C-alpha cells in the first residue's frame, strides 16, 4: 500500500471449536545480510574437520528461511494442556501464512558509531518452494524457529543445503541450486506476502497411553482351548502337555507380538556411578551408509526403560532438550531435559533390552537346547507398535524422502510424515549496490549498502481433534501444574524477562484399551 | 528383486504349437496313439506394441546433469551396431539413473 | 488379391498434351538375397585399400532399392527428340510408383542341379523413406537404374551407405541404421504396392542454347556515351581517352560478366600426341575436406572448349558415359562417350582457360604495370551463367544436402536440386528359416531357404513444358537421325538383341536471345 | 561470422541515463551551462523474457548419440557453480552440435 499504512495486524490467539482448534501466532523477525549477498561452497575442509563420518560438501546461500516446525510455535502451554488432557488424537489440517509490516533499514558507520535509518525504496524477496525443488532442511530439528513466547524477537536462520560428497570433494552427480533462479515476490515497506497450504491426509497422533499390555489381553478367568509343552523329562523323552490358563499367562497363545527393536546401550543418570571406559561413541548403536557411520538417533520407537527404572535412558534413543540458558558443549545432566517413552512399554520393546530369545540349534540326547538373544528384530507379521510421542518443544512434521519404497514413514524424531509437507519459505534482502565507479568495469559489484530488514510474521494452522469416548470409571492421569510455592511460575518469565520451558510435555495422559 | 515392475496380473503367457500332422496310418485299425508324423516346422512374424507413460523432470538444478553418451574416440566398430560378419552386440549394460533429484 | 489374379497391368507409354507430357515406364525386376539377410560393417580395410583419400567406413544392408534417376528410364529416344526439339524448358511435376505381380521363388540344389519352385506363402517387404531419415544414395550416378529398353530385365541394386570415418575406423558420431526399424508393407504374390509423390517447385531446365554472347549484347551501329583510357605515353604521362564504339567492342562498358570458374587441365583426344608425364591425378583440379583430396568432377558448369577446339576436353569437367559393352577398367577413348558443354560458351568461361587478368601492383615511372591470371574466380555481383546440360542417359535429380547455407543448389552433374526429392524405395525378401533344431538354441538362425523374387515395377512422371515463342526467321538446329545407310539402326537392338545408345543426347538445340 | 542470427531489425538498443540534478546555482544569472551537479547513481532490477522455438529430432539412428554430460569423477568444485569465495565460473565453452543427422 503505502509507507504510512500498516500492511497487517497482530493476530495471536487460539480458537477451540468442537472437533477443531485453530492456532494463530505472530512474531517479530529480523533479517540480516547473509554471506554478503554471495553463494559460497562449504565443506568439512572449509570448517577444518577431517573425520570421514563428519565429511560433507554443500553451499551456503544469502537467503534466510522461516521455520515454524515446533509445537510451541503455535500452542501456548495452557492450550497444549487442554489438547493433551481432553483429546485422544490430533493432526494438522490447513495452513495460513502472512508476512507484513516490512521495514528495511540501512546502517552507516562513520567512526566507531553506527547510524540506522529507513530505506523506503529497498525491497525484500520472498518465495515458497511449493514444487519442492530445493533441498528440504525443515525435516531436521534445527534452531531458528518462531519463539515459544510471542514477545520474543527472533533472527531468521540462514538457508544452507548439502549435496553428494566424497570426503571434502564433490562428484559429478552433486547439484548446485541458485535460489535467484526461482520467481519471487519483491516487497517494499508497503507490500505484504501471504499464501495458504493444505496438509495432506495423515493419521491422528496417538495422544493416549494404553491401559492394557500386549501380553495381558486374555480373560484372566477362563482357560484357553490350546495346549503347550510343559514337561519333557521324567526327572527318556516324556512329552507332557498342559492347558494354558490364568495361572501361566506367559505361555498362552497370542495373536499379536510387540513391534521391532534396535537395541540401545543403557546409561544411568545417577551421580557417583563409575564407568568402565569412555563409551559414548564406541558403545553407540549405529547405521552405515556408503562407508559413513551415523549414530542411531533416536532410532525406532522403543520403551525408554522398564517399570521402576526411570534412572536409565537409552544412549541415543530419546530426544534431549536443553534448559533455558544451557551451553552448547559439554553440559551436565541437570542442564538438559531427557525425554522418555515409558508410555509405549505396553506394545513396544524396551530400548535397552533384547527383543527376545530364538532357538539356535536342534536339541537331542547329546546336545542341550540352545537359545540366542535377539538384539535387533525387523518387522514381522502380527507386530503392533506405537510411534514416538510428540512434545510441546518438539518437531511437528517432516518430509518423507522421495524414494521407491518406505515403511511406516512416521518421522523417527516424532510428528507427521508427509510427501508434500508445508513448503519452505525463503526470504532475502535485495542487494543495494553502493556508488559504482564512473568508468565501466565488467566485474560484479562487491560494494553494497549495509542493510537489514524487520517485520512481523503470522502463521495460522487449523487442527482436527479426536475426542475421547472412554467408559473408564476411575479418573484419568492429567497434566497439571504444582500448587506448591516457588520463586517463579512455570512457563513464565523470570525477573529479567527471560522465558523458560521447565520440562518437556508429552501428549499421552489419557488412556484407552489395546 | 531382479528389477522391473511387479504385477498380480502381468502380460499373459502366449503359447504356440504346431498341430501334429500324422503320416499314413495302417489300413487295419490299431487303438494305439499315432507315433508317425510328418516332420514340420513353422515360421512367421510377431509384432508387439507397448505404450509407456513418462514422468518428466522439473529440476531446478543449475549445473548440467550426468548423461549417457557415446564416446567420439575412433574405434574399429560402432557401439551397438553390427560387426564385419553381421553380428550385433551390446557392449555394455545401460541403466536408467543419470538424472538427479533431491532426497 | 489371390494367387491366380494379376495385381497390375503393363503400362508403358508417353502422352503429349499441350504444356505437359506424361511418361509411363514398366520394367521386370529380379531381387536376390543380399548379404544372406545380414547387416555387415564395411570399410576400406575390408576391401583391402590403404590410401587415405579412398578411406571409408559404413554398412551393407540386405535391402535392395529401386532407382529411376536417369532420363532414359522414362523418355524413349523419339520422345526425347520431341522434347528437345520443341521445348525451351521442362521440369518434373508429380510421380506415381507401383509394384505388382510379386513372384517369390525358392531354389533347391541337390547335386550340381538347381530346382526353382514358387513359394506362395513368402513375403517381400517394401517401404519408402518419405521422411528422408536414411542416407540418400540416389544423388550419385550409380548403376542399377531401370533399363532404357523396356524389354530388358534388370537386377535390383543392393542398398549401402557410408558414415563418418577416420581411416578404416569409425568415430562416436558415426551412425548405424537398421532398415527393419522402419514400418514396411509385406506383400505376398497377391499383393501390390503404390504411392504418389509431388515434386517440389524447381526452375525449368535450360533446353536452349543462347544465340547471343555476353560480350556482344550492344548495338553494333551506335557509340557508347562512355569513355575508356586509350593511350598513356607520347611515344610523360599523356592520358588519352576515346569513345567506346563498334570498332572496339572489347573495351565497351558492360553490365554483366561471365559466371564463376575453376580451371581444368586440358586433354587432347588426338592419338599420337606425346604426353610429358603421367598427369591424370598429379595434374588434376581438386578440393580437400578433412585432409581427404577429392577430384573436382564435374565441377562448376564451364564451356568444355573454345570455338573450333572440339578435340580438347577438361580432365574432369565433363560427364563421361560408356558405350554398350565397354569394360570397367582402362578402356580406350573410342569405348567411351565424352560429353561437352560448348553451348554455354556464350555465358560461361572456358573450363581449360583462366577467367581473366587482374592487376597485381601499382604502375609508376619505375615499375611497369603487372597483371596476374585468375585460375579460379568466385561468385561476383552481376555474374550470369548457365547450368550443366542434362542428357538422355544422365541423372534427373539430386538431394540438396541439409546444411545451413548453399548457393544455387543445381546438381553439378546436371538435373534438378531438391530439398525433398523422390523418396528412396527400399525392397527386401523376408528371410524364410530352414528347419530349426528340435532343441531350443538362443543363437539367431543362420540356415535359411534360398529365395529370390521377381515382379514388375511401374513409374509415371508428369512433366511440365515451356514452349518456345521465338521470332527467329532462319530455321533452328534440330537433333536428327542420319539417313545414310548403316548396318544397324541407332537406338535399336543388334542382331543379338543387345540394345545400345550410340551417343549422348543433350537438350540444347533451340535458341533464344541472351 | 561470430555466430548467431542475423537480422535487419534485431532487438532494439535500450538506452538508460540518470537525469542530471544541478547543485545550488548562483543567485545571479549566468548564461553558461551548469557544471555543478549532485553526485548520483541508480540501481534496480531488469527482466528479459525470450520465447524460443524448438526443432525436434526425428532420427532413425540405432546406436546412441553423443551427448554433453558432466563428469562424475570427484573434484574440489562443481562445474558451473560457485567457489568457496562465491565466484561463479564457466569452466569450458559449450557448443550446440552433439546430435547427428544425415547430410
Amino acid at each position: 500500500d503505502g509507507v504510512g499504512s500498516s500492511s497487517g495486524n497482530w493476530h495471536c490467539d487460539s480458537q477451540w471449536l468442537g472437533d477443531r482448534v485453530i492456532t494463530t501466532s505472530t512474531r517479530t523477525w529480523a533479517l540480516p545480510t547473509y554471506n554478503n549477498h554471495l553463494y559460497k561452497q562449504i565443506s568439512n575442509s572449509t570448517s577444518g574437520g577431517s573425520s570421514n563420518d563428519n565429511a560433507y560438501f554443500g553451499y551456503s546461500t544469502p537467503w534466510g528461511y522461516f521455520d515454524f516446525n515446533r509445537f510451541h510455535c503455535h500452542f501456548s502451554p495452557r492450550d497444549w494442556q487442554r489438547l493433551i488432557n481432553n483429546n485422544w488424537g490430533f493432526r494438522p489440517k490447513r495452513l495460513n501464512f502472512k508476512l507484513f509490516n516490512i521495514q528495511v533499514k540501512e546502517v552507516t558507520d562513520n567512526n566507531g558509531v553506527k547510524t540506522i535509518a529507513n530505506n523506503l525504496t529497498s525491497t525484500v524477496q520472498v518465495f515458497t518452494d511449493s514444487d519442492y525443488q530445493l533441498p528440504y532442511v525443515l525435516g531436521s530439528a534445527h534452531e531458528g524457529c518462531l519463539p515459544p513466547f510471542p514477545a520474543d524477537v527472533f533472527m531468521i536462520p540462514q538457508y544452507g543445503y548439502l549435496t553428494l560428497n566424497d570426503g571434502s570433494q564433490a562428484v559429478g552427480r552433486s547439484s548446485f541450486y541458485c535460489l535467484e533462479y526461482f520467481p519471487s515476490q519483491m516487497l517494499r515497506t508497503g507490500n505484504n506476502f501471504q499464501f495458504s497450504y493444505e496438509f495432506e491426509n495423515v493419521p491422528f497422533h496417538s495422544s493416549y497411553a494404553h491401559s492394557q499390555s500386549l501380553d495381558r489381553l486374555m480373560n484372566p478367568l477362563i482357560d484357553q482351548y490350546l495346549y503347550y509343552l510343559s514337561k519333557t523329562i521324567n526327572g527318556q523323552q516324556t512329552l507332557k502337555f498342559s492347558v494354558a490358563g490364568p495361572s501361566n499367562m506367559a505361555v498362552q497363545g497370542r495373536n499379536y507380538i510387540p513391534g521391532p527393536s534396535y537395541r540401545q546401550q543403557r546409561v544411568s543418570t545417577t551421580v557417583t556411578q563409575a564407568a568402565a571406559s569412555e563409551f559414548a561413541w564406541p558403545g553407540a548403536s549405529s547405521w552405515a551408509l556408503n562407508g559413513r557411520n551415523s549414530l542411531m538417533n533416536p532410532g525406532p520407537a522403543m520403551a525408554s526403560h522398564k517399570e521402576g527404572e526411570d534412572r536409565f535412558f537409552p544412549l541415543s534413543g530419546s530426544l534431549i532438550f536443553g534448559k533455558q540458558g544451557t551451553g552448547r558443549d559439554n553440559v551436565d545432566a541437570d542442564k538438559v531435559m531427557i525425554t522418555n517413552e515409558e508410555e509405549i512399554k505396553t506394545t513396544n520393546p524396551v530400548a535397552t533390552e533384547s527383543y527376545g530369545q530364538v532357538a539356535t540349534n536342534h536339541q537331542s540326547a547329546q546336545a542341550q537346547a540352545q537359545t540366542g538373544w535377539v538384539q535387533n528384530q525387523g518387522i514381522l507379521p502380527g507386530m503392533v507398535w506405537q510411534d514416538r510421542d510428540v512434545y510441546l518443544q518438539g518437531p511437528i512434521w517432516a518430509k518423507i524422502p522421495h524414494t521407491d519404497g518406505n515403511f511406516h514413514p512416521s518421522p523417527l524424531m516424532g510428528g507427521f510424515g508427509m510427501k508434500h509437507p508445508p513448503p519452505q519459505i525463503l526470504i532475502k534482502n535485495t542487494p543495494v549496490p553502493a556508488d559504482p565507479p564512473t568508468a565501466f568495469n565488467k566485474d560484479k559489484l562487491n560494494s553494497f549498502i549495509t542493510q537489514y530488514s524487520t517485520g512481523q510474521v503470522s502463521v495460522e494452522i487449523e487442527w482436527e481433534l479426536q475426542k475421547e469416548n472412554s467408559k473408564r470409571w476411575n479418573p484419568e492421569i492429567q497434566y497439571t501444574s504444582n500448587y506448591y510455592k516457588s520463586n517463579n511460575v512455570e512457563f513464565a518469565v523470570n525477573t529479567e524477562g527471560v522465558y523458560s520451558e521447565p520440562r518437556p510435555i508429552g501428549t499421552r495422559y489419557l488412556t484407552r484399551n489395546l
